């Protein structure tokens, strides 16, 4: 009897995920303008004015492996 | 009697997703003007103007492998 | 009798999250200008006013491994 | 024999070209205004206002002669 | 025998390319204005205001002449 | 037997290239303003206000004369 139990394994698992390999090439507006007597804000307000967000958010992207190479005589 | 167990394994398991090896050339508005008495935001509110976001939530994209070579004689 | 347990993992598990190898070539608008008598914020505002924001937040992209080489006479 | 080769040339080949002899007397001396607010411009900008640049290019102009004497006798 | 191989030459080969002999009198002279506010250029700019320069370039103008002379007896 | 190779050549081969006997008399002598507020430029800027250089570049105008003479005899 002989038993020659030699699995390979060679696998690549992966994750690639949010903002990966992008170009961003001379982003913005021309002119942005605002003009009021009052600017008044006054709960939870989020406000944005000619600027540039980028913005990533990743709770994903895990990954798992899991083998049992059991052998029995 | 011989039991030769060589499985082999070159599997590649990937994600890929979000924003992936995009291009902005150039992004942006000429002009944009706002003019008011008042500008007023009170609950809640969510105001852009002129800006440019680029957002990016991945809570998917996950990877699970599970392998199980029982061999048994 | 003979059992030769010889297994081979060359295996790559890997996680690539958040903003990876992107280019940002002058990012930015012309001109902001925001004019007023007064600017009142009071009660969770956020303001942007022509700022750039590159922000990433990976609370996953975490990785798992496990191998259980049993063999049994 | 007599043999008397006398060619005479009084020739002239000329080439004029380009911006010759010409008068140019008070050019520009009016008013230009340009105003000019709140634009935006992507892509390559070429402007001349109120410009007399004075250019001049000549790639050109060169000039070849060739010319060839032989007298073969016997 | 006798021969006279007495050619004449007295012509000219003449080039006159580019900018010559032009009068330019009070060139400008005026009155340019630009009032340029809030603008914003994405690419490459070339602006000229009021400019008068006299630029000359002159790859070319060259000059190549070849002569041969020759006298072969017997 | 006589032979009088006796050529003549009072040629000229000239070139005039470029700026040549042009006259500039009072140029600019006027009024240039530029008022320039809140501009962004992202790539090359070539600018010239109110400018009157005198750029001359000469890559050209070389002169080659090849001359050959000969005499053979028997």
């Amino acid at each position: 009897v002989q038993i020659v139990y030699k699995p390979v394994d060679l696998s690549k698992v992966t994750s690639k995920c949010g903002s990966l390999g992008n170009i961003h090439h001379k982003p913005g507006g021309g002119q942005v303008e605002v003009k009021s007597e009052k600017l008044d804000f006054k709960d939870r307000v989020q406000s944005k004015i000619g600027s540039l967000d980028n913005i990533t958010h990743v709770p994903g992207g895990g990954n798992k492996k899991i083998e049992t190479h059991k052998l029995t005589f």
